């Protein structure tokens, strides 16, 4: 991309308009990846509870409260919740990186950008509400009303929380939806923290709900339950699979926002200095825990040794350590867990004949040893048929290949089961252009990486996921089309024998 | 709601039409006698298969995803034009293979020249949208681009129709098509493919496959090569291929029937009640996934209502799709016929009564045929499976209903959300029970109207996405946001 | 349906509050007791053309014009707020000035925030299209810029609430704007620019000028660098200002009122149709560009339609905006009163009767002001200028229909088109009159609401174009096709 | 970018459904400017004429014959009016040389833009009756119904007669409005030939009348009576300010489109070969009697002299003739009149200081005596402050004028009064695309000049226009938004005293 208030904060779910426990009384102490100290401890709710914020959702639903309130008055709700967003600014931001270990300052833009979402979706509320259609049978009206989907689940990752998370609730609270989120696991702070200034705003009871817990245990009741309307996820490929066919146990919608194998073309008429700076951020920024991280660097033949060597001589100076330290310019991973996938991935390259250029461990640096910190690393000498460049791995890690022509570059950005953003430099728009075109991928930039913002969609093709987020598109997903058609001269058709 | 001598019997792939890789056949069957009106090639899923990867070839190519909107316009247009034209042989074909009348057979072919050329018209009108950036110094766009590959399979009741609905949107957006008509009846589809290919595609842009759903039906929902696996047919089936597509994270537009409501209230002009509540439930012998099974009656008039449907019931006449004198031809098949029959059982089981009709007839010329008679259950409610389950044959339930919000208790008890109607004068009433319905399209004092103008599709189980409209057409688009830096600096986040 | 002592009394151009260029000034009136209540400057000639002239270098400057949709959007949303929080003096002082009820003043300032919240959310919604172009090798993209130099032009009956039409879609679509009030009230106009300068625009963007329209009204209509003039007002006027557009070929918007009929059917609800009928004369003293002056009853209840109005319209209270009893204030000054005390004379020479009212009440509070009857206008016909023609004053026509067919004949018999209802229980009827009625907005039982989320304009002679919704927000933007060739090849037509 | 159908031809006037002559008799010769012969007479009409046929389509229009047909049968007759035209091409072709002048490869492509035209509008037709709107008051129902204008009024010029009438009768047809045409009285052969084919598919009577006369005797009465909703007009700004100013009588929407002063900016990195080549079709396509003609170059200062000689080279080779033969690449201009105005054009050029570099004379060549020829010409030396390069002279003419930098290619390409379309030739095509967002035209061309299509919008900023013509928006000047609201729980005000 770019403490005082837990002793404030609260550690339950809410559910149905209460702050409430879980059912069994479990608890998770949540971590802190920088040091790996328990900083909080909340409510692990159950699959019953999970079920009693749905039929919640639906009775709230049914009961008209939410769904049938105009669509201006819901606008200007969650225009509220915007401000007290941008209000609650900087303990958000220090909540984020204490939770998630990324630096501030990404915290800070992230802020900025979730103010950003709900205020683009408040304005967007009342703007639609169907069309008029200008039927072919005479003597008939038809027209489409557009209404809220119904019962919404969400469910969100840990890489960035809030941000993750009002993508969804914009929406769904702009079209009138019910909704129950649950964060995840590890990282469910801002979460809660959002859900406490949401009940200052004031929605009917059960129109917001929010559960925590272990994917493995709400996870299911959650995208199988009869009376979801949809479900919206962002994660990881294989919990993405699996709600899908659980949800189509009950034929219900499904959003989902897998990540991706980002490509980073890099053509020999890039601006040099800039295409180097950029392939850092790609790869690099929140230790590249970022579904749009350019993991895949494709350089043409010509310059790829002078490359190579830049950013090699440039990750070598990266600085690592805490997130509220200034000089911080990448924290450490998310997790145990994650970080040994990562490690598995080193040996799965080496293994396979890639070369380990640089960094490719942990740090030993005295401050460091005590977090989940990985070195900023960069692989080399390897090839589309490897494992290293077809697997999101899903850290601070990135791959070098080269191409000859534009072709080639074409051919092998789009050789992977992903299709979520990417990247391509050159001085030569038309050039940039023609590439960009023939990209299986959601987003391209043009000379530039990472811009996303409430204004357009943002999604995947192929396996990076199903619909959109973000823009009218992304609102689309909590609307729901009908069709009401009155014949105002009815005649019998006496097809039948009388 | 004659040319078999010179049909083909092959499949068609990459451009050629070609025989099961097995040479193995099926014969089709014509459900007003049972007899074998004609054979075709039985496909593997190797030839599914091949189909899948010639389509890919060809939207890679660009032929086709590159041409012109306007120009892919024309082409669907001139599809539309070679319908209306074989207007008469496509109705007959259509009879023949599914049973219902000629006459519900040429409204069918006027509505197909009717969506291609919906589709025809909407091809070049949307190629995305230019969005004021948020971030200065750049310029931010949505491409709209066709889905990729798409693969297309269809069901046994209106199998031409069906096919329109999702070959008219793909080819005018820039897809390539991968078809598999249901294997009990492909005659149409087999007449447009060849119809298709007067009008001239690029080598594999359209593919037509041929067989059961068993054998290669799986591969078709679950190839990483596709992008879009669109589906109508039942809500089991749905379920599987959902669940298959999710292997590859494929989007999925699905269409499954429902338990559509009709709701009569004792306002609503009686005589045309009855009149619309007959062609609800019994339009080609109810095997519609838009049929009115269940009717729901205001209390006050239930009575009156039930003994004027009784009545006419009574008087329907089954027979031979060809003569003029039939107003509802057989089943489709023999499954599907005893599964009818065990829904008596199940209903009568249940503490329901068949008032009327409930069993094949036993006149001569009926025998031989896969006729049901139009029944009429009642004294059932909401509890039981044949007011629960979608029956698809031609019968009705009737349940009453005291006030306006019990009707609309009652019309959303399902688990499904296709179509419904509303019959009362009091049309600030019906507008009210509209608006209540979970369900894709409401008429109000009507039953069964649809058209390419209107999206189509269902809430809850009754499907996923929409047909027809620019909604349906959007099934068969994707999005792209190419954003543009005009001022590119360095971010210089990281050490230098 | 207190401040004076630090509100500004000068025009507001390029960013500072300056004097009229000659040091004139005009008494402001309150029309409850024609006192002077302030005085402002009374603008030159030299200083609009001055405006606008700073209004097209603020433009090409690109300060706001280049400004992203967003962070526009948040400045109107600025603005909105500003008006939220000044609410009560803001009513108070519209109250003051116009004379009309407090109680309606409050409500003015309600929708008004609702304006520019409306736009300030519409404002970053959409840049424009993607075009699937027909030449291969070509991107073809529709950008939405905003028009340019803007001129502004508003009446005396609803200032602030006309102004926030104008002002709100101008700043949102990153337009620069000269905005002139009536010169008879502009308090509450100079407020909110005051409110506009605390939200901060760039020096040039936003521009206020007093004065007579027969002063300053040909440079705002006439000068070459204005991209669009946005006027509401009387025909006359209208008419004159197109012509002097015409001369520099500038887009024009107008709405000038209209003859609004409001139609009873003798199925209509009794009570409420009387109810409306008075709001729909009566609100404002009947300066409303929607009143309802023209009814038209069905012939079956005529008689008890007028007794039971007539009865009304004598116990209408008459006063003080600012006394809670009021409801109905003062007309706006002497000449408006006149004219309407004209209409009377012309009634009457025509043979229709004054069934009520029709003259200036004596009651002592009264007589200081420039109160004037509510009045009831019988036995009258189509041919009529009493019926033709707007009065925009207390008073309305009463007409009688036989059939639906003659309502709609009557009510479209007119030069205007700018709104009008339909009162029936019959709902269907109701939408059949509404969709021949050649009227910009159509109201089935109800008069008055209009809201920033729809258009509101005539057809015919009550306007050109639209305010309020999209539509609204379109006058102030202007598409620019961009085509890119991207394979240039020499045509070589002529000669080498 | 017809010897015997004469014989054919109607020579009346198509009033209220039947093929009338003017209520005088009178008459007008038409003639081919190749030649100056008289080719064909027909009827000119008297202003009780035209009035006849506004008050038809008012009858018609309120009838609903046609207002109230559905739009896919209106969009089905739109098809089959397109389908004539591509059916008689090659006949509407040969007419359109003979009565215009251009060369008949010109006339082809002309006919197939309007197939595609009409096309394009049947096609719209039944795609958008309105929206649904979300009501901020609660119990109410809130629609925006599109309905047909009304009657609208069409008045097209000389220089393409059929192509600038298929951009008016298109939408107009396909929205269910009644139309009276008026094409230019120098040139009614192919409208007439288009009102025959109307005929033949079959309109209520009233829908469509033709009016043929001199815009002197019937203009005014087109454009200002009281039942005409819409007056379209495509001309010269004279006569569109003088329709304006008679439409605002009864406070008539506008549609005109009256030409500019296109610019035509080349920059040093431009390819040379292609901008010369570019430059030409610019400029001498049809005689320069063009609305997008590019009359004014503007090219920078470092190879004006090199383009300037590369120009005036290929000026000199053009060659002159008749429409029909095959090696004509420049007809004759349209009248005596018209050839005269740009006569004096060339005599105030010099007056003023600039110099003709090549052309601006007639030519003597034998074959090109008889008929209304004019040499393409190139004026050099010239300024910003001459009348020849602030005024549309609409011959085969060009100025050419040098400019430093993007910045002043920028300002000195808004300075004019027009605004209607222009080019950028550069091979940059970030720097093309910075000056075409800040060049105040309707339509610019990047790398191309003349590229216009029914599926875009036509129109210009100030003195080029009000409104747009093809493309959605050209459909929506056809178009008059009404607000249904409807109160479905009406209840009392009880303001006034009971
Ligand atoms: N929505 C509708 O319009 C509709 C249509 C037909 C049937 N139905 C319902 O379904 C039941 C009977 O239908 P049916 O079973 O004959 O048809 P079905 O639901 O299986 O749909 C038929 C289509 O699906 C294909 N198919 C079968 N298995 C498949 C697989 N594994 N993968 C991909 N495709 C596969 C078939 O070859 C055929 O093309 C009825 O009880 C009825 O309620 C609904
Ligand atoms: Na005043
Ligand atoms: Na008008
Ligand atoms: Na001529």
């Amino acid at each position: 991309m770019g403490m005082e208030l837990l002793k404030h904060l609260s550690q339950r779910q809410y559910i149905d308009g209460e702050w409430v426990e879980s059912a069994n009384k479990n608890t998770r102490d949540i971590i802190n990846p920088y040091n790996q100290e328990v900083i909080f401890t909340v409510s692990e709710g159950t699959k019953e509870d999970a079920e009693r914020a749905i039929l919640a959702a639906r009775r709230a639903f049914e009961s008209g409260e939410w769904s049938q309130e105009t669509a201006e008055t819901r606008g200007k709700k969650v225009r509220a919740i915007a401000d007290k967003i941008k209000e609650h600014r900087e303990a958000l931001a220090r909540l984020e990186t204490l939770d998630t270990g990324k630096t501030l300052e990404e915290s800070y833009a992230d802020m900025d950008d979730i103010h950003n979402v709900f205020m683009y979706f408040a304005g967007l509320a009342d703007k639609d509400g169907g069309e008029m259609i200008d039927s072919p049978i005479p003597d008939t009206e038809s027209k489409i009303v557009k209404e809220p989907v119904g019962v919404v689940t969400q469910i969100t990752p840990w890489n960035y929380p809030l941000l993750q998370a009002s993508w969804k609730i914009a929406p769904a609270l702009a079209t009138g939806c019910s909704l129950v989120m649950k964060p995840s696991e590890i990282t469910p702070l801002t979460t809660i923290r959002v859900f406490e200034l949401m009940e200052e705003v004031g929605f009917p009871k059960g129109t917001i709900n929010l559960i925590l817990g272990a994917g493995s245990e709400v996870g299911d009741v959650m995208s199988g339950h009869k009376e979801v309307d949809l479900v919206s996820f962002t994660g990881g490929i294989e919990t993405g699979k699996h709600i899908m066919k659980n949800a189509a146990n009950n034929v219900t919608n499904i959003a989902l926002e897998l990540g991706g194998k980002n490509p980073n073309i890099i053509f020999d008429d890039a601006d040099f200095e800039l295409a180097v700076d950029q392939a850092l951020n790609g790869g690099y920024f929140h230790a590249g825990q970022v579904c749009s991280a350019g993991s895949r660097i494709l350089v043409q033949n010509s310059i790829k040794d002078k490359f190579e060597q830049a950013l090699i001589d440039r990750v070598k100076k990266i600085k690592l350590g805490n997130g509220f330290d200034a000089d911080t310019e990448m924290g450490p991973v998310i997790s145990t867990e994650h970080r040994n996938k990562i490690e598995s991935y080193m040996d799965v390259a080496k293994a396979e004949g890639a070369t380990i250029a640089v960094g490719g461990k942990r740090p030993d640096r005295d401050d460091l040893k005590d977090g989940l910190f990985f070195e900023p690393t960069v692989i080399t000498n390897c090839d589309t048929s490897m494992r290293i460049v077809q697997e999101e791995v899903f850290g601070p890690v990135v791959t070098v290949e080269g191409f000859e022509t534009e072709q080639e570059a074409i051919q092998l950005a789009n050789d992977s089961i992903y299709g979520l953003a990417g990247a391509v430099f050159s001085k030569d728009i038309g050039k940039a252009q023609r590439v960009a075109n023939k990209l299986k991928l959601g987003t391209v930039w043009i000379n530039d990486f990472h811009p996303l913002f409430a204004q357009a969609p943002w999604g995947g093709y192929k396996q990076s996921g199903i619909g959109r987020e973000l823009g009218k598109e992304g609102l689309e997903e909590y609307l729901v089309s009908k069709h009401i058609l009155t014949n105002t001269n009815p005649q019998l058709v006496n097809w039948f024998s009388k």
